[PDB]
C-alpha cells in the first residue's frame, strides 16, 4: 500500500533496533563488570550458585 | 424538440457533474486527511473496527 499515516515498515526495523541494543547492553554490561551473571535475571539459578 | 422553457440535457449535465463533483469530493478528503475510514457514513463498521 502506498499510504503515509502510518509505516509498518519503520515499525519492524524499530522493534529490531531495539533487540540489537538490549544485546549490544547486557554485551557491554558484562564487559564492563567482568560477570557473566549480574541482575540475576540472567541465570537466576546461576546467581544464587555463585 | 423546439422547447426552450425546459432544457433537459442541462438537467441531465448538472446532476452528471453534481456525482463527479461529490466523487471528487470524496476522493479530496481522503487525500487530505488519508484515511479510507472517514465520515463514518462512509465504511461503517470499518470506523467500528478502525
Amino acid at each position: 500500500a502506498a499510504v503515509i499515516n502510518t509505516n509498518y515498515l519503520s515499525l519492524v526495523a524499530q522493534n529490531n533496533l531495539n533487540k540489537s541494543q538490549s544485546s549490544l547492553g547486557t554485551a557491554i554490561e558484562r564487559l564492563s563488570s567482568g560477570l557473566r551473571i549480574n541482575s540475576a535475571k540472567d541465570d537466576a539459578a546461576g546467581m544464587a550458585i555463585a
